[PDB]
């Protein structure tokens, strides 16, 4: 399982390099890469790719032998073999690639993490936490599975409490604004 998942990630990376499509590894996988240790196995592989390259992404999935299950407003889900590819579109703005609705520096150009001895670009701790907190608003922490809870803890600790607090406050502010907009409209 774990080896298979790592191998798939390696393959997806290799395809992305061949396509000349930048890949930022996200979520728990990013956290593990940034830690340097694949601590936990994850059925879903969360990878961030520039949105404009959707056609290339479809080709990549086909090259992998998988099929794209569905395309959603926040990205596309693809089944590759027995593993799930969750693709988050990175939006190229101000000469920078940014995760949708996420703070600047979401997807650093630098080789942030390492997987299986291969250096990999990973989304920032801030981006990771932004996603998790966003998920928290959707689903209560009590409902959260151990893996997600642990991943959130690791990311928060690594980034630093104060920074995490700032992120939480920022996101709450964003959500409140969104609610107000909706209520007005």
């Amino acid at each position: 399982m774990d080896t298979t998942q790592v191998t798939l990630i390696h393959k997806i990376l290799a395809a992305a390099d061949e396509r000349n499509l930048p890949l930022w590894i996200g979520g728990g996988w990013a956290i593990d890469a940034r830690l340097g240790r694949v601590t936990r196995k994850h059925d879903d592989i969360d990878l961030t790719f520039p949105g404009e390259r959707r056609g290339e992404l479809e080709a990549i999935v086909e090259m992998l032998g998988g099929r794209v299950m569905e395309e959603l407003d926040y990205g596309f889900l693809a089944e590759i073999g027995d593993e799930l590819l969750d693709c988050e579109p990175a939006w190229w703005a101000d000469e920078a690639y940014e995760i949708a609705e996420a703070p600047q520096g979401s997807c650093p150009e630098a080789a942030e993490g390492v997987i299986a001895g291969r250096p990999v670009r990973c989304n920032s701790w801030e981006a990771i936490i932004w996603d998790y907190f966003y998920y928290a608003d959707e689903v209560p922490p009590v409902d959260w599975p151990t893996k997600h809870i642990e991943s959130y803890r690791l990311a928060c600790t690594s980034l630093g409490a104060e920074k995490v607090e700032v992120l939480r406050a920022a996101f709450r502010s964003r959500y409140a604004a969104l609610e107000h907009h909706h209520h007005h409209h």
